[PDB]
Parts: structure tokens; C-alpha cells; sequence
């Protein structure tokens, strides 16, 4: 029952342990707390009334501020976004390219706005200054990990951009794991526009920061000594849109292409399948196969734990919005497959991460910028901080199944 | 009457000189000529009947223009762009975003022949040189007031590039003036596309030339004194089809993120104003209430004044193709508030033009890659030219409703 | 009867030589094995039983590839690319920006993940092996003409990047006709998707590996002496998407741009034409009746050359995708002209290759950045480059119908 849950969160640790770079160097007051923090934030929030309510409370706000952005997108498409494409079309009067899309425009643009009026540097500093005086982490990376939970990999750093060409190792790998297991508020939208819940996607955002951190001094502890615009606001939000509309032009693009993949990769494993008696062989079947023992670990029942491990093993092998694009059916009333309402919580956490190897290639390109001369340094600890981010998503979502 | 008109005109005139850096310099030659032309250029085409023939007969060929680009569009987006949408969808039929945008990217293409071709050259150093010769104004300053008629701000002084980074402050502040005062031939169809009447586009974009330059000689006199391609025409289309392709995404980006955020700020304004008994608060009435003496002075009737204020106002704190696009549905028979024929022209000749804040960033970047050296006299006299490019649209306006 | 293809190609290669560097420099084994290679693939493929088997077998899977990768689109676009879209919109239903445009972003990623895994390189390296072996032309540039069978112009260069900046000036312009006289894998799965025979696009896309070598060392003989990647596989398929967008965008930029220019072009010809009693007058006519007599000499019917001559002209003039796009409802049972199916694969042949003017600036770009002390080597070879890779896609074209 809870008995099994205790005991992933058990196992996740361990593996954290084992992969450590220095066992003794981890900070028992650093990981002891991390762990305290998000394990109490998900009693919080899950659980308790009170945090509930806050909770629903949040994600309320966050789906009106959907709909007003969605006035934007609906002037553009006019009525292809109307509820006459359901008439029509029936289920695929949906138009994902402008019904998800759009909202990654509108959501950088706001992003944009509240940090050139100071809002969000006022959020930030709040809670990555609450995380450093209770993990004793360094003001920079604890920064980073709080700026996550709102902003992107490569975005949160720029809070803390000139100490990151001289921060420690360990800092770097906190840094680069914090965008790992976070993700970005303009893709939580377009993942809550595809009918995943608000509440599972900004509960795992903030559960990131001190998870980020948890794994990161755990598989990398600290063996050094850390260390310690446009013109109005019209200009940041032009700024923050144009940003938004060159990541949804790309996240477009990689949809369309790699689902494309997986379909030419599926009609190759029938084939090839076909040769060992296994003619239905697919992505789906292997990945479901080989995550099931995981997804089983995390909470999700023996008889629900292949198909979690579809969705789970593709988010690792790929990306997390490819995972939630095969996952959303399962949300909706034309499920093929009904799951319960606990698996599906544990598989909304679970994907709610940036943590896959081509995340590696993107910290390389926007956190190395930042710091030219550690391109070594992020490459050398890029496979093992996704592991990391790996691991966060997974315990973030062990808790969630545990008080759910 | 219109002795309501004079006084407007006097008064915009009035603030220039208020704001001028030295009256004392002021070319009456100059200023007086530049007023001469925009009045008496306003009075030819709106009054008298030959001017008026001359006007509908370019902008029936504009209109022509349009239509053949069309085509283009027509291939790509296929059914979506013909009549069975209005069928089916009724008005929500009509897709923004494959009817209007890809106009930007014809006409970007066409405008990028005419240039190669050396027709467009040809028609700017006719204009040019007839205002330098009438005005006392530099040779490299009258031919990027010229060419803003049919070109943006950032296109126009690159037919004298070369004279840019010596011209002197009072030339640049010109250059600069003359882009804010006007628009561009790629945007121009656009507006057109959404029911703006192609009469009053090209009569602005006409009279934007003595305007632009009659408030930069206002604010800033000289004070100084001035000096003195691909390779074959399917190249120079397929470059200007790429750089229209960009403005379109950028304009796309803009128009949803904008209206998006428009949206999100009248739900804040509704619940923060309603602690002030004001739950119906929105942006339309703070804009409309604080611009409406103004839209009164340029010749917008009393009751009318108001509504005028609210395009006008979102057309200077934001830019002019977000004000179009609100101020499209009072062309049609679904009006909401129907307007006088006047008030309708006057708010369309007030629109047209680049002036706003968001245009500065825009100079720097565009104007400011001309000449490196002078990024910083750029920024600095950026919103006294913002200012002189709005007093020009409200000129324009002033004039062309009073001979209406 | 086949009388008349001979001829043709004899005279093909009569304009090469008459435009030849130095005659007496030409290699006869080089120009005779090159002749020898696209004749008998020709013969091969498109006559004898087995080499049709193999072609329709290749193309088939070709077609299978371009199915799958459709799920990509299917996901995006919804149901504005399922069969409503017939119902509703009739023919109007086929929307050509996301039924076609897609392809090229799906395909890219396909070739990218090709080269990682080292498939790409193994097939190249057996064919530019096998040319240069029968032909005695170099290493180098054996490898970008076998390359050039399934990746653009811009791409086959870089499997011999590092002996670009020093290869002689028959070396490079090889590698430029190379480029010019075939077309690229992406947009191929496009012009299949337009209604182009994919047994006509791969077979013209083998044929212009020897056929590219033939009109280069006829028209610039050898007169010196020769000499002699992502971090993982998602990451290829990623940038292979991104690449594929890029190009996306362009391509139908460039067709609502061109398409919409020659709208615009034949009202200026009707009225132009009038002058001289010919009203009706358009650019297809124009280029019609320039182009019919290399039609006629091809190997397409009198009754039929000069409609065959339009689409030829249009291909010369502009580009292989506009063409196509004027050329695809002739393919359908809505066809204006009812064309025989031996001119229906004839134009498919002539117009499936890059030579183009426009492309000379294209491969300025790509081809010149890999060698920048070079550009003016290919600027001066640029048109000659484009006239060698036409006569290639005219041989092509007429090996085709002589065995058709
Ligand atoms: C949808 C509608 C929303 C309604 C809200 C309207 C908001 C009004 C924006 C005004 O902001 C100002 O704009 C200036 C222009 O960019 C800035 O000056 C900046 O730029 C100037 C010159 O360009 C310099 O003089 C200044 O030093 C520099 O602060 C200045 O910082 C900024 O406060
Ligand atoms: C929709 C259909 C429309 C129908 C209209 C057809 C127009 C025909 C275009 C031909 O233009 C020529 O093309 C050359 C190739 O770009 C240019 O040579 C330029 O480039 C050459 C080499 O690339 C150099 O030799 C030259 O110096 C240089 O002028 C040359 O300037 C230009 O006149
Ligand atoms: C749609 C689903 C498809 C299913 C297929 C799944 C394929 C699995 C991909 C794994 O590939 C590895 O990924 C590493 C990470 O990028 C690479 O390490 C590379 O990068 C490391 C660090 O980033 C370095 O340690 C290495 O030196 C360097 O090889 C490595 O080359 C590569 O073999
Ligand atoms: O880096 C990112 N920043 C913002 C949005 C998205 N991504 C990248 O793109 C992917 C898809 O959302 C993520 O897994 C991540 O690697
Ligand atoms: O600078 C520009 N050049 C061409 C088209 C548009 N714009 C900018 O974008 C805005 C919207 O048309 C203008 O106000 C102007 O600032
Ligand atoms: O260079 C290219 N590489 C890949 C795809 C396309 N093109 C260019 O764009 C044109 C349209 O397919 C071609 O004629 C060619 O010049
Ligand atoms: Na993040
Ligand atoms: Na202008
Ligand atoms: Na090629």
C-alpha cells in the first residue's frame, strides 16, 4: 500500500547514493532537508486542506490567465479555434498547431513582462532565499532552482549570470539539474491546453526546486568553497513574444517530425518484429516493457504499470512534451485505456521535467553562453545531471501517489 | 465648425515649438513651406476633384495590386481563404492570419523588385528632391522623407546610407522623424485587407513626407551644417518574399501576445476597479477617457470623441496595427458604435503611422546599424521623436477632416 | 519516332562541347562512361523488367516513408489535413501549407538521423566510389554527385568539406553542377505529394549523379591536377527538424511571393499586350512559345510542346517548385490539357533539378562558406554551372521518353 511508496523513494535515493560523486562529502543537513521540503510541500499541498486550497486556488489563476491570452490566438485563427470545428470535424476539429502553440507566445510575453516590472526577481528571491537558509546551499544555485520552477533551463540562470563562469562544480551541477527537473510556465499552459491538470503541473514546478537541489548534492556534492533589460515595458513584452513564437515555431517542427519518426520506427519493428513472431512489436510495447519495473516502483499499479511506462519511457528517451502528446488521449472520456485517477497523477509528475539527453545540447548552447570556458565542465556532467533530473521527477511523483 | 480645425492645427504647431530645442533657429522658409505642402498637398487630393480623381485612380491600382498577390496566398492556404469559410463559419470565417499576413510577404517581394528595377529610386529622387528644393532641408535627409512614403522607417535611409553616420543631429532627428510619421507599403495592403480605406492610407503615407519633416525642423532646427544588391531580379523577390516572411511572424507574435495581454490587464482593471465601484473598468476607457480632448481637437465630434480616443490611445501606447485591429470592426455593417464618415477618416489618418515607443528600440537597432557611432544620439532623442512623429499623424488627421 | 530523341540528345551534348573550356582538354572516357552510365540507368530502370521491379520496389518504400511521417502533420494540423476537408471545401480541401510544407520538415529530420547512424555516408560511399572509378574523375568530387542524389545542393558538399577550399576549378564546378542538376530528398517527398510520379523523382535523382558529371567535364574539362555531428541521435533528428522548418518557411514564402508576382505580371501582360492587339497575352504564353522548341527537341509531341514548354520555362526562369505547383493539375482528372503520359514524364524529368539562377546565390552561401577565398570562383562559373546543370535534366528528360 504506502508501505511501496516509502520504498521507491528509498530506492531513488540509493541509486543517488551510488552514482555519487564523493559519498562522504554529501551534506546530511543540505539532503536531509531537500528532501524535507519537498516531501512537506507535497503533504502541503496534496493532502492538508488548507494547502489544497491554495493550491486550486493558484491554478485557477493560472487557467484565467489561459483564457485571456487565448483572445490573442482566437482574433489570429478567427473561427478554426471556435467551437464550430467541433461541429464539423468532431474530434478533429481540435487544431493543435493553433490551439497549444499560440500559447507559448503569450505566456513569453508575460513572462517577459513580470520580470522587467520586477515581479518575478521579487518571487525569486524569496523562495531561493528561504531554500539557501534552510539547505545552506549558495545564493546563486539556490536562486537558479527557484527561478526554474517559473522559467525555462536556459532562462533560469540569467538571474544569477555573472557568478555562474565562476562557480563551483558542484553549484554548475545544481544549476544544469534544476533546469532538468523543472520545466517552463509557457509550456505548463500548452501541456494544461492538451487537458493535463493545472494542479499536477504547478505542484511538480515548485516540488523541482527543491528536488533539483536534492539530487544534486546527493550526486554531486560540494567538495570546493562556493563564492558570495529593454527600455519600457512594450519593448519586453515584443521581446518575450518573439522568444514565445521561435520556441513554438521549434517545438512544432520537432512534434511533426519526431512523431513521424516514431511512426516510421513502428513500421520497421513490425517488420523486423515479424522475424521473431512478434508482428504488432512498436516503440510503445518496448518502451512500456522496460519501464513497467520502474513505473511499478514510483506507485502505479502491477496491472496500470506498462502503459505508465510507455508515457514515462518516452518522455526519458525523447522529450516530455512528446510524452504528454501520447498521454493526453488517455484524459479525455475516448481513453483506449481507463486508468485510475492515481496513475494518472503519478504520470503527470513523473513527465513534468526537462530530464532527457537532448536537454544536454540545449544547457550547452543557452547556460554555456553564460560561460564559455565551462562547456567541458556541462558536457562532462550533462548525462548524470538528467540523471539527476530524472530521479527528482520520479520521487516528486512517488510523493504525489503516496498522499493521493 | 472648422474653425475648430485651424485651432488644432495651431495647437499641434503650438506644442512643437513649446518643445523645440531652439525657436530662435527655426526656419520659417522651412517649417512655413513643409506646413504648405501637407495642406495644401491634403486639400488636392480630399478637395479638389482632379487631385481627388488622381488619389482614387493609385489607390484602385493598389487595391489591384492586392488582389494579385492574392494568389498567391489562395495556393497555399487553399479553401481556408475562399468564400465557403464566411459559409460555414460565418464571420469568424474571415482567418486573420492567412488573409492578412501573408500580404506582407507579396508586397516585401514586390517592393524589393520595384528597388532593383531602380523604380523605386527613381520615384524617391523626384519627391526628395522637390521637397529639398522647396524646404532648404539637406539632399540625405529629403530622400529617406521621400522614401518612408512607400518604405518603413528602417528601409528608407538606406537609399543614403552612406551620409547617415556624418549627417548632423538635426538630419538625424529628421530621418528618424520621417519613419515615426510613416508607415509602409507591406503593412499599408494589410490594414487595407482588415477594411481600411486605401484612399486615406496612401494620402497619409503621402502627406507623412512635408509632416515628418515639418515637426523635426519644429522640435529640432538645424542648427549645424549638412554635407553635400542582388544579383539578378528573381534574387531580389526571394529576398524581400524572406524578409516579409519574418515581419509577418513578427507581426503575428505581437498581435497575439498583445491582445492577449490587453486581455489579462481588463480583468485586472475589473477587479481593481471595483474596489473603486468600477467593476466595468477596462484599458478602452482609461484610453479613451485620457485621449478624447484629444481626438476632439484634431476635428472628432463630442460624442464621438471618446471612442475616437480609445484607437488613438492604443495606438500611441502600443503601435498602429493592434489600433487597426480593434478599430476594424467599426468598418463594418456589425459595427458596435456606428461613427460619422468624418470621425472614421480622421481616426484612420491619426493611426497611420510607426509613432510609438516600442518604434525607438526599433531605430536603434535598424537606423542604428547604419551608423554604430550614433546609437546613443538615437536613444536620446527618441521619444522627442516619437512625439514629432505623433504631432505629424495628428496634423494629417486634422487637415483631412477638415477638407471632409 | 526515336529518331528525333536521338538528335535531341545529340545536340545536348553538341551545345556543351560548343560551350566547352577547351574542347581538346575533354576526357572521352570521363564524357563517354558519364553518357554511358545515365543512358544505360536509364535503359536499366525504366525498359527492362527487373530495373523497373527495383525502381517501383525503392519508390514504394519512398511512399511508405512519406505516410509515416504524415502522422507528424496529422498530430498538428488535426482534422484541416483529414478527408472533411474534401467534403466541405471540394477540391479547395487540400490545403498545400500543411499538407506539403510539412514533408520537408519530417524528411530533414529523416536524412539528419541518416548520417548519424553512418547509413548515408555507406551508400554514398559506394556510389561516388563506383563513378569515379568508371569515370577517372576524383575522389571528392565523386562523393558530392552521389550525395546529390538524395540531399541538396548546400549539403552534398560536406561529405568532402575538408578538400573543397583547395579542389581545381573543374573540381568545383562539378561539385556546383552536381548540386544544380538534382534536387533534394525533402522537397521530392513534396513534389510526390503534389502528384509527381515518385518513379520519375528517384529515378531523375539517380540519373543526375553521372549526368552532373557528363556536363561538367564537357563544358570545364580537367586542366590541373586533383589531390587524393550531434552528440546523439534525438539530437540529429532535432536539428534535422529545425533545418526542415527553416526551409519550410522559405519555400512557401517564396511560392505566395512568386506565384502572387506573376499575377500581378500577366495583368501588366494583358494590358501591355493589348497594344498590339493581344489582350489575352500572359507569361505562360510567353514562355510557352520560347521554350516549345526544346520542348519538340526532347522528345514532346508538336500538339503538345508548347504547353510542355510553360512549365520548362517556368522552372528556368524561377525555380523546380513553381513549376511543379503550375505543373500538378495537369496530373489530376481535373487537368486543363489532357497531356500523354510520355510528356507527362518528360516534364517531370526536365524540371526535377536546382538549376535555376537564384540558386547560384544559394550556393554562394552554402557552397561558399565552406570555402570563402573561393566565391568568386563560383560567381564567375555561376551561369555556366546553371546551363550544364539544365542540359542534364534535358538528357534525363530525353533518355526517358526514348525508352518510354
Ligand atoms: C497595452 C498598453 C499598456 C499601457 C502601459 C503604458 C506604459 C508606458 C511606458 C513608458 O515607459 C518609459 O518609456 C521610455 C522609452 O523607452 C523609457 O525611457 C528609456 O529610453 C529613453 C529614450 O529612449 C531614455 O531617455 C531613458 O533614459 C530610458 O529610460 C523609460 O525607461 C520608460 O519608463
Ligand atoms: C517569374 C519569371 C520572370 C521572368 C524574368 C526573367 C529575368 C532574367 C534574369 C537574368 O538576370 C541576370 O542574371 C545574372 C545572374 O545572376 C546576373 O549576372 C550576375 O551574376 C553573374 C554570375 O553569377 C555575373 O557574371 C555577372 O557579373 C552578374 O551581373 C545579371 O546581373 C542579370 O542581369
Ligand atoms: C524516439 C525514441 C528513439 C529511441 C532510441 C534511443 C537512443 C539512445 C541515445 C543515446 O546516445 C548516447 O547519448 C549520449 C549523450 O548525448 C552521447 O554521449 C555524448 O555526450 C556525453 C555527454 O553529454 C559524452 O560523455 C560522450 O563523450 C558523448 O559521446 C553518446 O554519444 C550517445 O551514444
Ligand atoms: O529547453 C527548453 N526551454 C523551454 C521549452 C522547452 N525546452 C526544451 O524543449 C523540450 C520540449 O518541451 C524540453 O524537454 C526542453 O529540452
Ligand atoms: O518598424 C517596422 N517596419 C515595418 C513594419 C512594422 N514596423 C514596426 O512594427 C509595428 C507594427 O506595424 C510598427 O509600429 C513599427 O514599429
Ligand atoms: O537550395 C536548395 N536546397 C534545398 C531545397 C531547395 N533549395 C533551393 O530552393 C529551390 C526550390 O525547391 C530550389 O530550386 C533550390 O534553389
Ligand atoms: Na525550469
Ligand atoms: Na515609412
Ligand atoms: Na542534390
Amino acid at each position: 500500500s504506502l508501505f511501496m511508496s516509502l520504498i521507491g523513494m528509498a530506492v531513488l535515493l540509493g541509486i543517488a547514493v551510488l552514482l555519487s560523486s564523493n559519498r562522504k562529502a554529501i551534506n546530511l543537513r543540505t539532503v536531509g532537508g531537500a528532501f524535507a521540503i519537498q516531501f512537506s510541500l507535497g503533504a502541503f499541498i496534496l493532502y492538508v486542506p488548507w494547502g489544497q486550497e491554495l493550491l486550486r486556488g493558484f491554478s485557477d489563476a493560472v487557467s484565467n490567465v489561459i483564457n485571456y491570452g487565448n483572445d490573442g490566438t482566437s482574433f489570429l485563427f478567427g473561427g478554426l479555434v471556435s467551437g464550430k470545428m467541433f461541429e464539423v470535424f468532431g474530434g478533429g476539429g481540435f487544431i493543435f498547431a493553433f490551439r497549444v502553440l499560440p500559447t507559448l507566445i503569450f505566456f513569453s510575453a508575460l513572462i517577459s513582462v513580470l520580470y522587467y516590472l520586477g515581479v518575478m526577481q521579487w518571487v525569486i528571491r524569496i523562495l531561493g532565499g528561504g531554500l539557501q537558509k534552510a539547505l545552506g546551499t549558495s545564493r546563486a544555485e539556490s536562486m537558479s532552482a527557484a527561478a526554474n520552477i517559473f522559467v525555462g533551463q536556459t532562462e533560469a540562470p540569467l538571474v544569477v549570470r555573472p557568478f555562474v563562469p565562476k562557480m563551483t562544480q558542484s553549484e554548475l551541477f545544481a544549476v544544469m539539474c534544476g533546469g532538468l527537473a523543472s520545466i517552463a510556465g509557457g509550456v505548463l499552459a500548452g501541456y494544461a491546453s492538451m487537458g493535463v491538470k493545472i494542479e499536477y503541473l504547478v505542484a511538480a514546478s515548485f516540488m523541482a526546486a527543491p528536488g533539483g537541489l536534492l539530487f544534486a548534492k546527493l550526486m554531486m556534492p560540494e567538495t570546493e568553497k562556493p563564492q558570495d533589460k529593454p527600455a519600457n515595458v512594450i519593448d519586453a513584452a515584443a521581446g518575450g513574444a518573439s522568444a514565445g513564437l521561435q520556441l513554438a515555431l521549434n517545438v512544432g517542427a520537432m512534434l511533426i517530425a519526431f512523431i513521424g519518426l516514431i511512426a516510421l520506427i513502428n513500421g520497421m519493428l513490425g517488420g523486423i518484429g515479424g522475424w521473431f513472431g512478434m508482428p504488432e512489436l512498436k516503440l510503445e510495447m518496448l518502451l512500456g516493457w522496460l519501464f513497467a519495473p520502474l513505473a511499478f516502483l514510483i506507485g502505479v499499479p502491477w496491472n496500470e504499470a506498462t502503459v505508465a511506462g510507455e508515457f514515462i519511457g518516452l518522455k526519458t528517451v525523447a522529450n516530455e512534451f512528446v510524452a504528454y502528446s501520447q498521454f493526453a488521449p488517455y484524459l479525455t472520456e475516448a481513453a483506449p485505456v481507463v486508468l485510475s485517477e492515481k496513475t494518472k497523477a503519478i504520470i503527470s509528475f513523473a513527465l513534468c521535467g526537462f530530464a532527457n539527453l537532448s536537454s544536454i545540447a540545449i544547457l550547452l548552447g543557452g547556460l554555456g553562453s553564460l560561460a564559455p570556458k565551462r562547456r567541458g565542465d556541462i558536457a562532462r556532467m550533462g548525462v548524470k545531471a538528467v540523471i539527476a533530473g530524472t530521479l527528482s521527477n520520479l520521487m516528486a511523483a512517488t510523493i504525489a501517489g503516496f498522499f493521493l
